[PDB]
């Protein structure tokens, strides 16, 4: 959890959807 930062290959809020990698979805 605890939203993610771009350590994770997210911006700094998650993009939500757009081309987020923290999800079963490839
Ligand atoms: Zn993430
Ligand atoms: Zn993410």
């Amino acid at each position: 959890g605890s939203g993610c930062d771009d350590k994770c290959g997210c911006a700094v809020p998650c993009p939500g959807g757009t081309g987020c990698r923290c999800t079963s979805a490839r």
